[PDB]
Formats: C-alpha cells, structure tokens, sequence
C-alpha cells in the first residue's frame, strides 16, 4: 500500500467527496487533479523527474507535448504559471517549420498565460514565429486552427533581439485559418517583429479578437523592412481595448497599429502611441481567397492616438483574375495628433489617406461608401506635411461630416505625382477647419485639388479663424476636370483675402457647377441721377447667376447695387440709386453665385 | 489506516501546507480540493460512481443537484468540464415546470461552462427553456434571481430541433426577476428558438450583461413564429461586445437580434448578420410593473449590421390603466446595409422605423427627444422599400444629424395607411444623401411626407449627385397639414428639376412656414429704357418673400433683376434694366423663398 | 509512514502523474495545490489551525501574509473565496500607515475576490484605505506598484460607516505609483468614501483600468466633503463599461463618477444615476511631476448619465512653478439629462463646464481643442439653471458639432461674476436646439454671452421651435468685446421676436464681424412712379451690408424692394417700383447682413 501511495498513482487511491456531501461522487484526489493542468505536467525528463525552467533550459518541448495531450482528449486550458519565465530555445517541427514556428497551436486548446513567456538567443538574428496555427507549410493545404484561446496576465518577450535580414518574418501569435480564436489580456513587448498577432489566412477564419492586450517596443533596427501589430485577415474579427506603444525612431517611419483586411471587421477603444500608422482598411486582391472580393463593413471608432504618419489608409487592388473593393467603411470618433517633429521627417502626415497600390500604382483601386466623421485631428503649427485627407490615388467616394480638422491642408495632393480620378468626394460644411496652422500657409492652397478629374463631389469650405498668408482656400488646376459639383467658401474671416477660390481651368463655368465665393470687383455707374445701373470693368463674370455686397457704402449721394446679375460680355449689373447724379465708381466686396 | 485512505474521506486525512510555508495553514488535501468544484462531483449513480455523459444519459439531474448544493453554501462557481458534451433530456420540476425550464439556476451560483451542453431529442418539436432563474411558475409571485454569471469558452447547443408548434416559446438563458446577472464568451447555436437570453421581467432587474458571445443559426424552420436573439426586461442592462448570425431564410423575416425595453440599457459595439432586424427600443405598458413607464436612456451605439428590414424600430403603446413612454434615446456610430434581397422581399428596409403597437394602431405612441447621429446606411439600388426612416406612427419628436443615409427614400410612410401626427421632426442639413439609387426613382418623392400633419419640423433637403428620375425631393400631399416648419431645397444638383418640393394643398402658404426650394419662372418687362420692371406670368408666388436668379443672362442689351418679391395678385416683380427699350420675355431658374 | 501522511507534509508523498500519462512528470499531490494559493492557505491561528472569517475574526493580518508571502515568490493570484464575508478590523502597519491603509498590495500579486471583503465597525467615522500600493508614507519616496490586478464577482463593502469628520480621506483601492494594474467585475457598495479606486500618483504610473466594475451608494452623510467614484492619475489609463450609482441627497451636490487628470486617458461605455457630475477632464499644476503639465488625448465617450449638476467639467491651472494646459480633448456620444429637480436645487446644470480653479481664479486656464460632438442633453422645464456650455473661466478654445441640447441657455455664464476671455468657441449650425424650455425663458437670453470678449468665435443659431418668451437668441453686453467672429441668427421661427441678436454695444459694427439676423424695419419710399427708392426710418444700419425681405408685399400698386445696401447716414436703401406713384410707407422683416 505504501509503494502504491508513493507511486505516481498514489493520488488515484486516496478517496475524496466534495465537501463530505453524502450524494456526491465518490471520486480520487487523482481525478479532481486531472480536471486542471499546467505546463508543470509536461516539463519533465525522460524519467518523469520535473525540470525547472530557466534561460539555460528550452521549455519548446515541454509545452508543444502539454498541447498535444490536451489536443488529444477534446481540448481544455494549460496554464503556464505565474512566477516563473518560460523560455523557449528551438524551432517546432512538422507543419510549423514552413513559417518558422516554435509552438503548434491546436483546436479546442486554450493556453492561459500568467508567467512570462521569453525567447533565448537561439532566436537572434532568426526569423521565427512563436505561436502557429497552421498545420502545414503551405497554407493553402492547412487545415483550420478552431475555439483556440490565449489569456492572461502574463507576457511574450521577443528578447530584444533585432531582425538578421529585411526579408525576415517574425510573428508572435498566427491563429492560421483561424475560427473562433482570440488573445486577451496579454503584453507582447521587447522585440523587432513583424506582426504581434496575425488572424485569418486570406481571408479564411471568423470570429477572431484581439482585446485588452498591451504591444509595447516590438521594432528596435533599422533592418526590421516593416511592421503592423495586429493583421486582420478573416471576416467577423477585430480589435477592441487594446494599448500599443513604440519608442524607436524607426517605428515612427514603418510601423502600423491594424491591417483591417477583411470584411465586418473593427478596431476601436485603443490607444496608439510612437506609430508611423493607425490602421490600414484594405481589400488585397491577392487575399480574396476566402470571403470574396470585398472588403465591407469596416470599422474603426473610438480609438486614441499619436502617430507620425497617416492614422487610417484606405485602399484596394487587383491581380491578373482577382480585383478588389472597398466599400461601406466607418471612421468615427478617434482623437488623433501627428506627434511633434519636423516637417517632412517621415511619411507625410495624414487622418485620411487614398493610398496606392505597393506597386505605385493609383488607377487600380475601387473605394467606395466611406463615412468619415466626428473625429479630431491636429498637427503642430510646423508640419507642413500634414493633411486631413492626402487622396493620392482613384476615389469612388468618401464623405466628411461634423469632424474637427487641425492641420496644413484639408485636401492635399502632391502636383506632378499621381492624378487621382475623384468621384462623391463630400465635405459638409460641418467639417471645422482649426487655425493652429494660421500664418503658415505661404505658397499653399488650403484644399488643394491636384487631381485628375472631380465629379459628383461637395466642398464647402467653412473658416473659423482668418489665414491671409493662405494663397487660396480652394484651387483647381486647369488640368482638373471637374463637373457635376458643388463649391462654396463662406465669406466669414475671408473679407481680406485676395483669393478665394482659384479655378485655373475657368472650371467653374461648367453647366452642372454649382459655386459661390467671395471676390473683389470694380464698377462704374451711368451719370442719371435716380435709379442707375452699375457694371464691372472687368468681363469674367459670365459664368455668374448672381452676387450681392458683401461691403457698407460710405457714401450719403448714392448707392450701389444690393445685387448683380450678369450679360452676356461677362460683365455683372445691378441697379443701384443716385441720389444726386454722376458717374461712380467703386470697388466692392461681393459674394459671387453660380446657380446657388 | 488503508481503508481510511480508501474511503471518500481519505483526502480529509492526508496533511497539506501550502509550499511547505510554516507560517501557512495545516489542512487537509480534501480542504483545499474544496475550493473547487464542478459537474464531476454530482455525475454519479445512487452509488456515488461517476457517470460518463453523452448521448444516451441525461446530465440534468446532476447538474441541478450541483447548482442545489452550492446555493446552501452561499454559492461559488460549478465548471462545466471540457472536452465533454453534457446532454439535457428531461424537464425540469417545480417552479421552472411553468416556463418548460430544464435547470434551475440560483443565486450567488455561477456556472462556467467549458464543454459543451447539447439538448437530446426528448425535446424535438417541444418548448424549453434552458437555464431558468424563477423560483415559481407565475413570474409575478416569483423571488429573484441575483449575483448569477454564466461564463466560459463553452457552448449551448439547442440540437437543430424544430418547433412543434408556433405558440411554443425556446429560450436559452432566462436570468428572470434578475440583479447582477451576466453571460460572457459562450456560443449559442444550432436552433429554432425564440431567445437566446432574456434578462429582467417586466421591470424587474437591474445590472444584467450580455458580453462577447456569439448567436449561431437560432431560427431554422417555418414554424418559428417570432425571434430575438436578446430581450433586455430590465434596467441598468444592455448588450456589448456580441457576434449575431443567422443563415435561414426565415431569419430574413422574422429575427431581431436585441430588445431594449426598459430605461439605462444599451446595445454596443456587436456584429449582426443575416437577421431582419437589429433592435426595439420599446417601452411595453405590459411591461412597466418593475420599473416605471418610461424606456429613457436608451443607447444603440457603434454596431455593424447586414439585415433586411429595420435596424432600429422605436415604438411605446399602452393598456387599459398604462400608458408607455419612450424617450431620450440615442443612435450613433451604426454601419447597416440592407442585404442583397430583391425589393419587397421581406419587412420594409429602414434605418429607423416608427413602429405601430402589435395591433396595428398608430395613435398610441408618446415618442420623443431620439438623436440620431453619425450612422451610415446603405441599401443595394434595386430595393425599391428602403428608407432612412420609415415614419408609419405617431411621433412627437426624432433629431438625425450628420449620417449617410444611401437608400431609395430619405422619410417614407406609405400613402392610403396609417396617418401619423409627426412633431419635431428635425433632419438637419448635415445628412448626406447618397446616390446609390439614382435613376431609380421615377414616380418617387424622396421625402414622402404621407402623414395627417407635420408641426415644429425641420427638412433641410441637400443632394449630393443628380437624380432626375425623382418626381421631387419633398412632397407633401393635400391631407397632410403642415405649420410651424422648415422646409428648404439646396439649389445643387437640381436645375434640371421639374419638381423640387411639393406642396399639394399649398402649405408653403401657411403664416409660420418658412420655405426655400427653386423653380423655373417665366417673366415678361415692361417696353422701358432704363430701370424696369419684370413680373411673372404666372400668379400661383403670393406667399414668397423673395425670390433671386439661379441663372446666368445670355443677354446684352438687358438683364433681368438679380432679385424679386411679389405683389398681392400673387406675381413676382423685380426691377432690371434695359439698355435699349423693349418688351422682354425671359424664363429663369429662381430661388423661390419664404421667410428665409 | 501513517505519521508522515497525517502530518502536514502527507500530500508531499503521494505521488501523481496526470490522467496516468507515462509521458507526464510525476510529481507530488502537494505540488499541484500549490500551483492554487487561497486565504484559506493564511488564515490560521499561530499552531496552523484554519479559522473561519466572520465579523468577530479580523482578517487582515492573515491577508497580508498571503500576499507577502505569494509576493516572495514572484507573484501569482490568491483566490478569496465565494460563500464567505471576510472582515477587516485593523490598520496596516509600514509604508502604508501614512495612507491609513489596511492591506498592502504588492507588485505581481493578484487577488481573485470572488467571496465578500467587508469593513468591522473599528472604521466607524474613521479613515481608511482599504488596498494601498505605496510602500512609504510620503509617496514621492514610494516605490511602484507593477502588474497588480484585483478581479472577479466579489464585493467590497465600506460597512455604511460615515465619515467622522470632512477632513478625513477614505478609499477603496489606491493602486499608487501604478503600473499595469486594474479592477475589473468588482462591486464596491455602501459607504461613505472619498474615492473607490484611485490610478497613479500625480503622473507616475501607466496603463491603469478600471472595467466592468458597480459603485452603489458611495456617499451617506453630509460630513463627506468630496466624492470622486474613480480618479485616474496617470496617463494611458482609463474607466471602461461601469456602473454607478447614488441614491443620498448628499451625492447630488457633491459626487463626481470619474476624475481623467493626465495624457491620454478615457472613460467610455458607462453609466451613471444619481451624481453631481460626471467626469471632470483636467490639469492640476500639482500634480504633473510623473506625465508633464499637458492633459490631452482625453476621451469621454459613449456614456449614459443622470446627474444633478454638470456633465463634463474642463480646467487647468497653475502653482508658483508649474502651469497646466488642457488640450486634445473629445467628447462625444453621450446621452445625458438633469434628474428631475428644483431649479437652482444642485449645482447649476451643464453638459459643459468650463470651471474656475479649487481657488475661483478664472484667469489661469489654458484649454484648447475641444470637440464636443454627436452628444445628447436633457433638462427638464423647470430646471432655469440647465445650460449646454456654463463658460466660467479663461477658454483657449471649444468646438461643438452635431449635438442635440434640450435646456434652458445654450450658452451661458452668469453676470456679474467672471468675466472670461473667450478664444476658438465655436457653435456650428448643425447643434440642435430643442423645445424643452420654450415659454420659460422671459428675461433671459438663449446665448447669453456674459464675457470680458470674445474672438475667433463662431455662433450659428438654428431654431427648431418658436420660443417667443425669451428675450433674445443671443446677447452681448456692452462689456464684451467682439472681434473676428460670426454671429449668425437663422431666420426659422423667428418671425415674431422682437429681438434676434442684440449687441448693447453695438459690437456687431466691428471690421472683422460677420453677423446676420432678423430685424423689424420700417421703409418710406420717395413719391415717383417707377422705379423708386425706399429708405429706413431709423439710421441705425451703418455696419449692415445687405439686407433681404423676408415678408410678403400685400399690396398691389407697388412693390418694395427685395433687397437693401446702406448709406453713410446709417439708413437701408433699395431700389423697389410704384406702378402708380405716391409715398410709400412699410414695416418689413429683413434679414440683415454684415458680410455674409
Ligand atoms: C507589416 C505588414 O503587414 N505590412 C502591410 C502590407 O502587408 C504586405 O507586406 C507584409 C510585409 O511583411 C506581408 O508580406 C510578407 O509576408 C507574406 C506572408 O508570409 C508568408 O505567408 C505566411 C502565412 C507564412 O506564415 C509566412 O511563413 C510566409 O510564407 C509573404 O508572402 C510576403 O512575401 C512578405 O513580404 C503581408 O503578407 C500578408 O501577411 C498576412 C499576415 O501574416 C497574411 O495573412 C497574408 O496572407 C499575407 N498576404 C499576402 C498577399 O502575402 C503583405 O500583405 C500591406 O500590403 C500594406 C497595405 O497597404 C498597401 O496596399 C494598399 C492597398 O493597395 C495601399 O492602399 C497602400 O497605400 C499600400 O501601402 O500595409 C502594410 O504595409
Ligand atoms: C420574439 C420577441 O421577443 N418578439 C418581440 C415582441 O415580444 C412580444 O412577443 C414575443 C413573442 O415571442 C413575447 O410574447 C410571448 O411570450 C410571452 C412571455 O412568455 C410568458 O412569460 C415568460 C416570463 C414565461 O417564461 C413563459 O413561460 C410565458 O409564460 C407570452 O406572454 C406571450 O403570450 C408570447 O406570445 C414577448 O413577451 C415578453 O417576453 C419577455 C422575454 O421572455 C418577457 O420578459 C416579457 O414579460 C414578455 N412580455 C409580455 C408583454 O408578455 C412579447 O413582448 C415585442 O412586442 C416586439 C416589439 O415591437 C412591437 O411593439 C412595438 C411597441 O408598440 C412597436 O413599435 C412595433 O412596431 C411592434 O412590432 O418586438 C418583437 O416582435
Ligand atoms: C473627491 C475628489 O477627488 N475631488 C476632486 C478634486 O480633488 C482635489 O480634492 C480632493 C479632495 O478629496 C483631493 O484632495 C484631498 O486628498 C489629497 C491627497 O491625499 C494625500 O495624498 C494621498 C496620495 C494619500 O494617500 C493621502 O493619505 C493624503 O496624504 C490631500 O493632499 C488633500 O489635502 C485632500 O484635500 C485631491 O487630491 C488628489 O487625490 C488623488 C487621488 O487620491 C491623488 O492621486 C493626488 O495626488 C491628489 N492631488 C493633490 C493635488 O493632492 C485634490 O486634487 C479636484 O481638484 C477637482 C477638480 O476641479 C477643480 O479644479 C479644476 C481645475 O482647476 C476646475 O476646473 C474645477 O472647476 C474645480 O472644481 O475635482 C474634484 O473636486
Ligand atoms: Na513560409
Ligand atoms: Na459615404
Ligand atoms: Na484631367
Ligand atoms: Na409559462
Ligand atoms: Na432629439
Ligand atoms: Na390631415
Ligand atoms: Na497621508
Ligand atoms: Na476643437
Ligand atoms: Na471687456
């Protein structure tokens, strides 16, 4: 009896009752132990003796047999305890070794991290990818990673070591084909890595999350070719209550906090601090495999951040038999600041940016049903590169409501570059334009439509401070199209403005632009006293429906004109009233009308 | 000694002290095995030998005498085991018998389901109610059920059984006259059921939480008579964070994925698909026992929806001796689309409807003080029943600023049927309206106001692309008095419009209407040299106040006025200028106005 | 043998291999308890017998043991379990004592309080702390509290205890110098504190949270001097999805939900009955040692509340060497009322504050980027002190976009006392004035802009119902000073008002002012038929630009003009017809226009 109660089934001979309750199970102490397990159960020698974990010990095995077991008999939770650092020294093998995987992930296993996962310096200078839930090197032949769950308090530390060569991938957690699976609660930091956490394969898998995680330092080197914390890649999955930090210089010129790349997907609530980019919203043609050609249904709400960059990139693209789209996306409700720095020091900052193509390419993308709206956005007074939306490449539609911009430009496009085609571009007049850039805009026009063609598009521009060193609020060149559009300027704090609005191409003649905007005009009255008509000296104004004063008169002998209309040599008239007669002349503020 | 250690009581007599601490307690393995406990403690036969679940054993018994037990100890949580299926077959007794409960849950007893919980077919084509928290069959003379969390990465599986019949009821969870009760992470799926989780009854409650679970394939048959995934029956309550999907057809007609009917509640941050609506937000008279009657605080917040009926439906009614009130009311944030469905296919498409009581009557309703907000909408181009609002019962007041609404109708109510009384309807100018069903609208009023009377409301029409196929923008027929509003026309996109607002009893006339909306004018002058006049030929313009050119003057040798008011033959006169005399003839767009 | 298994170092000899896998370590029944650690593993007499908790047993002493003791290990997470209430009945001693601290927290030490922790009548009329994470008195020289999380469905119950005296402090958890630390699921209730939890010390900290947790009945007594449910003092920190609530008259006047006092902090998804206020959003000079002297990035979203004084309250100041500055700040989604109560009953009722310092001084503050959008407020009709924006000292800049206000002053500030000065406020069209309050408002002015000036302002005022009580839209004292701003008066439902905008200093002649509104005027034409000029009576219109009728001409035998320019003299004048002659004599409403 003592050799059996000494022996590794001693525990399956002592009898236990719950609480001594007369009708519960009569069970062993061994069977309420089996109802738990941990790392401890598996971290062993060949003679069953348990080994302690350490920087000279690599726990890989150990815990790749933990999941194995457990996979065996249906699923449950391994803990991997508090109190000690775990680390991890070799590559897994088998399926993994195709995406340099360490551990295999398994369905129906859940890992609960409370200790402190850590990778030796085996790693350095390697690719790795430290949690893998594909079963194959190919992902195209795995199987799926289904209910597979990591939480805890506890954390995954990269080691700090940097990234041997740019063509390296380094990952912490790829779900795979991932269905049902989520990381909650867990810190990933001290790292050059690629992705934190990559859910979905090409668009396969559903209801992946990521929530209340913390990403903190994970791009240290110059080598490290490009970084996005978490990547999205299944449909019905999102990130939620999540904090990402980064120090490096280097993040502020490569790193992006989300890809949302799939259909009904989300990232809100989050803090974002040291990025180059907030989010990327996508529809990548070559990952349409698994939930069709659209990306639809995009979120991204509620989130905090300070980046360097761009805060959230929309886009979509095409290969030989696959083209993608992107409509039906939300931004709404983040508070966003381009960190200080200089101007031009990394990419050119943005709230909104139309990105194209990783090929360069701006004629591929179809983005469309975009509502941008009650979100703020700043930028120091200094950086000229800064913009609430750099639309660079095709636009099929967005629409700005009710939101707060503070930055260099409202619209921006870099003349001579790309020549976006621009369709159901909407800016209402509730959109705030902020004057922290006052006094700096030089040379620049405020709304600078450095586009292609413009078409079913609204900008009205409404100021709420003056800027006179501005050279116009809004400037088409002659080489923009633009039709079937409405383009307003506000007089308010523009009385001083030389331009207003500047069509280079006479654009606003067309017979479906609707505009107004304030501009400075001379005329000269007929000599009768009594009713007497007033006309412009200059004839550029055949184009207009109607103006009216935007200027008091100082005279008590006359006045000119309330409003004008135009004839047909381009000059405007009006019928104003000498009181005594003699020829006029004035120069006048009016508000300009083209069928508005 | 051997055969104390063999007993059931054999772990109360082998010593423990945490970690070997000697200043930790001397207790026994049984005590500390105590701490614990789950379904393997009551699984066992009359003889205390456990019992394998699956199948062909029904697991109910047991788990109602673990839930029993722990509740005479002032509670504590049961875990229901992974990589098992634990299969209901019978139905519960007393006071659950008259809500066809299966387990009877209690207070300060929560369960934290791992497996899975799987109903066998006993309950094909029968009502149930999986986890019941009343104590007593009449619901009124039931005690409460309080401090009871359901958690877990588990599942509730409801065996793909049909109803029997329509007037059977299927519910989940139903927490009951329940405080501070909550179900976290678990799936729900596989059914014909009529709700996942009920929280609160008739008030009663308080602190009831539905969080990250997911609803899966809850109505599959023909005979299910009406769905909603959650009803919300009691305060301080609401629903965050959930994934919503059915594949049925019949979910199309007949689902809903929340209910909120009573004050403080909300539902965030959840993912819907496939259902044919996304909430109520309702206050029931029925229903006011526990809390009041008044539904105020109610929040719809940041969700993403496909459907194919409404998303949010507003409604209050009344009995013999309540009246039910609802307002305060906020809707935010929300991406919806109707789904790909051929028009007429199922419930009319809406963002907001109005909805009359569940007989019909459209004269109960006490609707107010409701804020919608920076939504988006969309419906494919085809679906000829979509609109913002369908506005189909009496409403005394509904604010929508700064959302995309991209649909066939902006405000609809079909004509012949009900004849709401609307005040306070307030559609700000910051709505966009999108162009998606451009071309589609021949004999269609964007704005079909098809009620008995419209008092203290404001529409600020504003296009932002052409759709010429419209018969108006605004329309309100001879039966509908209008008083006290606002009712403007933008002048873009529409100088090619026969129609732009309608008023077929000449409302715009009314003393407290102020109007702006173009027309086309046909004018003839006076032969006079110089300052002239010019007067309609038309005499239907004795309510404008004044009128101002949207068209440009081909002319030279004269120029109509810039601007007009009228003269009490109800003529627009204005005074323009001949440079050489003549009679003039001249048919220009005016921006009509009245008090504006 | 018997002996060693009876002592306490039994389980230490009976072997266990889990599930009897050969592959599996062999380990000790003792070792798998010890990867759990209770209370029940410290709460023992000095022989090592358990004692049971009850309110006659202080189990202080026994907590802090287990704590220290898991504390020396590394960390891990004691469960205090369910089924028990566990009293505390004494100070802590050491570092803690300066904080009247109970038990000490540690870095890495988790508890799981499942079971209820509740305070002995030793702390009647006492302060207390009851959790406290300095480890010195002087917390400038304590050191961090690291990766500590308090969770689970337990209760921390304050005992009902009033304060002894104002002066006193008590508190739930002060985490301290806190880094990586939360609360989350735990109900505290029934006291009369200061705070429940409080997140850093001035600055010093990081990602701190408070989510999922209840507050119920925190105030009792009219010695509490000061109630904040939460303060948040340390940046990237914040309260997500609580619960609060107050039922003491003491609380309507005093208590505030949540403090967010540094950089990038949130507080979102909650809701709140029964309080004074619901967040203050601010920069103590005092306290920026840990995080600098900027808040931004703060975020108050998505919350539901009734309170009896002010929603949001903004402010910074200064000491003799700091200066704060409050920036970068979003609030937006709220849906909010005033409880029912008599006027000037609580503290005057806002959604904004713009609050002077501890001091009064109104002259320190620098608060800027603001935005305040898609937001809802509700006051009762009676409550005169309801006000959108109670604008009480020095404002730098705030913006309003898309929100639904339904009370007493859109803007306000009393007379008298404060006189700010006023920057960037701005009040876009699309805010939404509702009708709560019409006919309650003789004598006062809706925006009542009582200021030493005002510049870079924006004020679009939109009607949605008449209101004839009140004595004006909007008013400027002579006192006030005005530049570079737009006052603008919609013309909807204010046909009969006597007064729109009034300036009693005519302030609206200023250079840089852009002003309309409606106004009364009456006009006498000259007697010659024909074209024939129509002058105002009055000479009060030297600053008006252009004036439009905005009433019908009932006559037939002339017509006035439709529009107006001024004359040196201050009259209007325009060009109207007498198609007969004579003197004309009118009273017309003209919408007046300066510059727009
Ligand atoms: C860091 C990041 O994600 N950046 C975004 C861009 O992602 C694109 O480049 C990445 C560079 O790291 C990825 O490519 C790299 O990895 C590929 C995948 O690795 C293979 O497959 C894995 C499943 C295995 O485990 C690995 O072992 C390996 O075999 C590899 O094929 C590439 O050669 C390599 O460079 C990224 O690839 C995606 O990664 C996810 C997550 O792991 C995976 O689920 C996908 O299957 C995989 N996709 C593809 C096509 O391989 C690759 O997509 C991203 O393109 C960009 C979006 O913005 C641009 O495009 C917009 C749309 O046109 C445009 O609007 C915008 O202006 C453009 O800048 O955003 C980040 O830069
Ligand atoms: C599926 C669903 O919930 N639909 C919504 C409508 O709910 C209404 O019909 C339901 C049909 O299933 C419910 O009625 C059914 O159930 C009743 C309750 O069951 C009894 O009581 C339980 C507590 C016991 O456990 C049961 O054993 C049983 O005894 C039963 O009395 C009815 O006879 C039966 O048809 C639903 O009833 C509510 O259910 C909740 C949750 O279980 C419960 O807490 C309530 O006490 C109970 N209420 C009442 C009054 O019984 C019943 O409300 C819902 O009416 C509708 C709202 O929209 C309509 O009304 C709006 C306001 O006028 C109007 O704006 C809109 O246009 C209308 O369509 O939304 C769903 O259809
Ligand atoms: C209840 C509450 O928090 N009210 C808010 C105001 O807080 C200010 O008053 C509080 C009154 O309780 C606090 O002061 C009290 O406590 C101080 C701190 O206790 C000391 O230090 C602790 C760390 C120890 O554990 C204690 O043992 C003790 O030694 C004490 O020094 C004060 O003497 C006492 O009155 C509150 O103090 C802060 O508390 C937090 C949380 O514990 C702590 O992290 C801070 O270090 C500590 N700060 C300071 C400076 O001591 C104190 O701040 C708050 O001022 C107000 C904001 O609104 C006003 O100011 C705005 C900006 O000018 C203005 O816009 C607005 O209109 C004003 O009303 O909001 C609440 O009233
Ligand atoms: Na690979
Ligand atoms: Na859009
Ligand atoms: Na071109
Ligand atoms: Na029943
Ligand atoms: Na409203
Ligand atoms: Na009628
Ligand atoms: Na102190
Ligand atoms: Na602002
Ligand atoms: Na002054």
């Amino acid at each position: 009896f003592r050799a059996i109660i000494e022996s590794p089934e001693g525990a399956g001979h002592v009898g236990y009752q719950y609480r001594r309750n007369t009708g519960s199970t009569m069970r062993m102490v061994s069977d309420v132990l089996d109802e738990r397990v941990s790392l401890w159960d598996f971290h062993c020698d060949p003679s069953g003796n348990v080994i302690q974990p350490g920087p000279n010990v690599d726990s890989r095995q150990y815990l790749q047999a933990a999941i194995d077991y457990v996979s065996s008999n249906g699923g449950g939770t391994i803990t991997i305890p508090a109190g000690y650092t775990w680390y991890l020294g070799s590559y897994g093998v088998g399926g993994i070794a195709g995406h340099s995987g360490i551990i295999q992930l398994r369905s129906n296993v859940n890992l609960n991290i409370e200790g402190r996962i850590h990778l030796s310096p085996f790693f350095d200078l390697k690719p790795f990818q430290v949690f893998v839930g594909f079963d194959n090197g190919d992902p195209a032949s795995s199987g799926n990673l289904e209910n597979c769950h990591i939480y805890g308090h506890g954390v995954v530390d990269f080691g700090g070591y940097e990234f041997g060569a740019s063509s390296q991938l380094r990952n912490g957690v790829a779900f795979g084909r991932s269905y049902n699976c989520s990381v909650t609660g867990i810190t990933f930091q001290n790292g050059d890595v690629t992705w934190a956490i990559t859910l979905g394969w090409n668009g396969y898998g559903s209801n992946c999350y990521v929530r209340k995680c913390r990403f903190i330092n994970l791009v240290n080197s110059s080598v490290n070719a490009n970084h996005s914390t978490v990547y999205v890649n299944c449909p019905y999955s999102g990130v939620e209550s999540c904090y990402f930090s980064m120090s490096s210089s280097f993040a502020r010129n490569i790193a992006c906090s989300v890809q949302l790349h799939q259909h009904d997907t989300f990232y809100r609530g989050s803090t974002v601090n040291g990025y180059c980019r907030g989010a990327y919203v996508v529809m990548h043609a070559a990952e349409a495999a698994g939930a069709g050609s659209y990306a639809y249904n995009m979120q991204v709400e509620n989130n905090i951040a300070v980046i360097y960059g761009q805060f959230v990139i929309l886009g979509s693209d095409v290969t030989a038999t696959v083209s993608g789209h992107l409509n039906d996306v939300i931004v709404s409700g983040n508070i966003v600041s381009i960190g200080e720095r200089a101007a031009f020091s990394a990419p050119f900052g943005a709230f909104i940016d139309i990105g194209p193509d990783n090929s360069g390419a701006s004629n591929v993308q179809d983005i469309q049903r975009v509502l941008v709206t009650g979100n703020s956005f700043y930028a120091p007074a200094n950086i000229t590169d800064s913009a609430a939306i750099t639309l660079r490449a095709n636009l099929n539609g967005c629409t700005f409501i009710a939101n707060n911009f503070d930055c260099r430009y409202m619209v921006y496009n870099a003349p001579g570059t790309t020549s976006p085609v621009v369709q159901n571009l909407v800016w209402d007049k509730s959109n705030v334009i902020g004057g922290t850039h006052a006094n700096q805009r030089a040379g620049q026009n405020l709304f600078d439509m450095q586009f292609a063609s413009v078409v079913n598009s609204t900008i009205e521009v409404q100021l709420s401070c003056e800027d006179l060193s501005m050279f116009s609020c809004i400037l088409f060149p002659a080489s923009c199209q633009l039709s079937y559009s409405k383009i307003t300027v506000d007089s308010a704090w523009t009385k001083s403005m030389s331009n207003t609005a500047v069509f280079e191409g006479n654009q606003q003649a067309g017979a479906n632009v609707y505009v107004s905007y304030p501009a400075t005009v001379n005329l000269t009255s007929y000599n009768t006293q009594g009713a007497v008509p007033f006309f412009s000296t200059d004839t550029n104004y055949a184009w207009v429906t109607s103006a009216y004063s935007l200027s008091i008169n100082e005279n008590l002998d006359f006045s000119p004109p309330a409003t004008y209309t135009n004839k047909a040599n381009g000059q405007l008239v009006g019928v104003g009233y000498n009181e005594i007669g003699g020829v006029r002349s004035v120069s006048v503020r009016l508000m300009l009308q083209r069928q508005v």
